[PDB]
């Protein structure tokens, strides 16, 4: 069970989130991603991208009455990865057939006429290979664009092309 | 007076849904109403919105796996509105928590940044006069946007913002 | 906050309870609301049910040694809701995770085999309700088995079956 | 269904109650309240009021030829209410002047040298308080006794007194 201290991951307390209220678990190891987009705006610094997650935390908590942020991570393009619900608490992003069963990412920004930049990319990429050494996810596991799995147009145009030619992604 | 006197739908035949496969019920009258969009391309005529029924809906049933169109109505720019799921059925357009206790109806077209025409906005509100007359929806039944409830852009800014001036709307 | 007073509660002093020693209090509004069985002594008389209380009171005190009966409040098969610590104290019902964050409400009786009646059930649905119009429980609470989040058969496989068909639960 | 009745009144159905024939509906809101006491035998647990309730429709039914049992509802000891005319259907409980501009409430058993519980008192309140969320009872509600409006001694003496310390009641 060799250790890899993979988490290039922003905590909930360095970004300052709200307590999360939310306690049911995911069992792992979880077999799906979902990838969608927050579909509100985009962030290129930590400051920024830190304050973007507590609006988007905000949104779902405040105005939807949720018990957290309803990702299990979100991606910003300043290059990093925000802690969400986390690996072991299930989200709240892609319904009730598939939340149980998988593990949402979100990428903050609107992705029908950008393409996130590679650094937002290769920290997502990043961010489930972590997720596969660490046991959370199958090494066979399967990736779904938020539009896939529910009517909407998340996760983005530009950003659901790029999902596709992925070595994970399965339709 | 009787036995009806409520506003005009076009039935699934007439737009050539497939069959409905959806067996849940919906339990009446019914408090909550939703809007949505459909969020992609409008269509003004009889003709284009049939066509554009079948899309949606292919998209759901074909594409999501889902026993109908998620939407239990939808309303074109053509000023006519089209039966999905009816009064009856449960529908799949809010979420598990208001999928339920609720009657979707979704515009079709984005309204980001376009409103609908004066006739698709009558067509609704007759709808909702029809259904409170049926006794299917509750007489102080009350309206949400789509974003109101799921995180979304739904039903788009210059709509949702029209349905905030409504009488039933509630926040 | 939200001026009228709720539902038909049966307050303590007239189940001539102890007086309680507990102090910890909880965040208005709750979000969840467990659901048990005392296991114990089912009563169809207001008489003999304020007995039970008492009895179920005095057994988590006087033996278990807790600040007041460990349930917020109790139903009885006579058709009443017995105040046990209410609404803004924690109770000790559901364990550490739990007890900070919840109502527990115990149904005075064993349901293993036995449906309680439904006024019983009515009592518990209106007591809730009473919840959210006081603020003290969250519009959009969940509810759950007492065996959703701990091991044990509690609240019994009949009424366990039977809260799964509630509007507001969540496995 | 969903909806149970608010205020935990045991239902047309529990109390074995015969149908009705009535039609004339009154118009809510209704802006009086009216309380009588049975004149009848008393009861202090569900099954003895349940057969109460049925004994005094029986009476008014099968005796008076009346369309159903007088009231729109009934009020035991056991500290429950019984669903008679409801909210709806005009009652014949206080003659031709009142009985198509008030809510007839009757508390069941004789109280002329009794004082009912506050149980029962509690779960008057309770239903006068869901009458208004309805839109049966206007808002700003009134009460009046049954002596108050035609030449009887209903409620009672005791039960009469009482009624008059009330906050809604109207001299």
């Amino acid at each position: 069970e060799d250790p890899p201290a993979c988490g290039s991951i922003v905590p909930r307390r360095e970004w300052r989130a709200l307590a999360s209220e939310c306690r049911e678990r995911l069992t792992r190891p979880v077999r799906y991603v979902v990838v969608s987009h927050t579909a509100g705006s985009h962030c290129d610094t930590p400051a920024s991208c830190a304050q973007q997650a507590q609006n988007v935390q905000s949104y779902h908590v405040r105005n939807l009455g949720w018990c957290d942020v309803g990702y299990n991570f979100l991606i910003g393009e300043d290059g990093l990865v925000y802690e969400g619900r986390g690996w072991n608490i299930k989200g709240a992003h892609a319904g009730p057939t598939w939340n149980p069963i998988s593990i949402g990412i979100s990428f903050m920004g609107n992705y029908m006429n950008r393409v996130p930049p590679p650094r937002a990319l290769r920290a997502a990429q990043n961010l489930l290979a972590c997720g596969v050494a660490l046991g959370a996810l199958r090494s066979n596991y399967e990736v779904k664009g938020h539009r896939d799995v529910q009517p909407t147009l998340s996760p983005g145009d530009r950003l659901y092309e790029i999902i596709q030619t992925w070595s994970h992604y399965r339709a």
